């Protein structure tokens, strides 16, 4: 019953998924199986977290047919480049046991705009070739996706970026848009931190709903794509459970008050790795 949205290449993705990040080879594998089983179909991993073939194991027992699971999988910092992203978008799908996937993303810009828009080529013949059904990035400011579209003429389907109440992005949710480009939200819980915020925990209280189902809700109100995680079969559930609700304009307002700036994760201003 999820929603989706469109992209700007006419191919369309489920508004949640579940992103497995660091967790390591068991624990990815066991989310995955949870989530698919609870209703999930978008699922996110990358070559850097090193854990895309548990995450294709989970895949492969789900007994659910390929056409309806949307895999995406990143380029890792390392390996960009015209040549090597090619051979790299290759080698994850032999790790992941699959024939293509659906969405395939520049993990970081990097700090290197010729490796970058190079990589971005690479991932047109990628696309091309019916390796990715989409191509994006992830953590891209307004200049990197300015450089980009201005050398190479195509834009990315998605931009995956941190976002949650104290970082709020609206300024390159605005840019995204302006491109045709979807937001992906990240980390939109805070690494747990944001759940026993007061804001949200009077939202929720007043609601009826938990701290998290209100940050969940507040992302997708933006026009989000939202990528969660738990390690907990019945938390990933709940985390599914977003529909059935909305918040107001007041409570939008409230949680759009938050931003300061923090990021949980890297910056990709500076950040060099993957
Ligand atoms: N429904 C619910 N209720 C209570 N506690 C919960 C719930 N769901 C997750 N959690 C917990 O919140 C914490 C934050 O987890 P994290 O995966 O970093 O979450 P983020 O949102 O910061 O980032 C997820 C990103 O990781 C990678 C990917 O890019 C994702 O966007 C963690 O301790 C979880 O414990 P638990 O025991 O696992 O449930």
């Amino acid at each position: 019953a999820i929603p989706t949205v469109t992209l700007n290449d006419d191919n369309t993705l489920p508004v949640v998924g579940i992103g497995v990040g660091e967790l390591s080879d068991s624990e990815a594998e066991r989310s995955v199986s949870a989530a698919l089983e609870a209703g999930y179909r978008l699922i996110d991993t990358a070559a850097a977290y090193g854990n895309e073939a548990a995450v294709g194991r989970a895949i492969a027992a789900s007994g659910i047919p390929r056409d309806e699971i949307y895999v995406t999988t990143k380029l890792a910092t390392p390996d960009q480049g015209f040549t090597s992203s090619q051979a790299a978008a290759r080698a994850s799908l032999e790790r992941l046991g699959l024939d293509y996937v659906d969405l395939y993303l520049i993990h970081w810009p990097g700090g290197d705009t010729s490796k970058y828009v190079d990589s971005w080529g690479g991932l047109m013949k990628v696309k091309e070739d019916g390796i990715a059904r989409s191509i994006g990035v992830c953590n891209f400011g307004a200049e990197d996706l300015e450089t980009i579209v201005s050398l190479t003429y195509f834009t990315p389907a998605v931009n995956q970026i941190e976002l949650h109440p104290l970082l709020n992005q609206a300024a390159l949710r605005e840019v995204n848009a302006g491109y045709n480009i979807v937001t992906e939200a990240y980390g939109p819980l805070g690494v747990g931190r944001l759940l026993d915020h007061p804001a949200v925990t009077a939202i929720a209280e007043a609601h009826g709903r938990t701290a998290a189902q209100v940050l969940l809700r507040w992302s997708i109100q933006l026009g989000n794509v939202v990528i969660s995680r738990s390690a907990n079969p019945e938390r990933i559930a709940s985390n599914l459970d977003v529909f059935g609700f909305e918040l107001t304009a007041d409570e939008m307002e409230t949680l759009n008050g938050l931003d300061d700036g923090t990021r949980f994760r890297p910056d990709p201003a500076t950040y060099t790795g993957s």
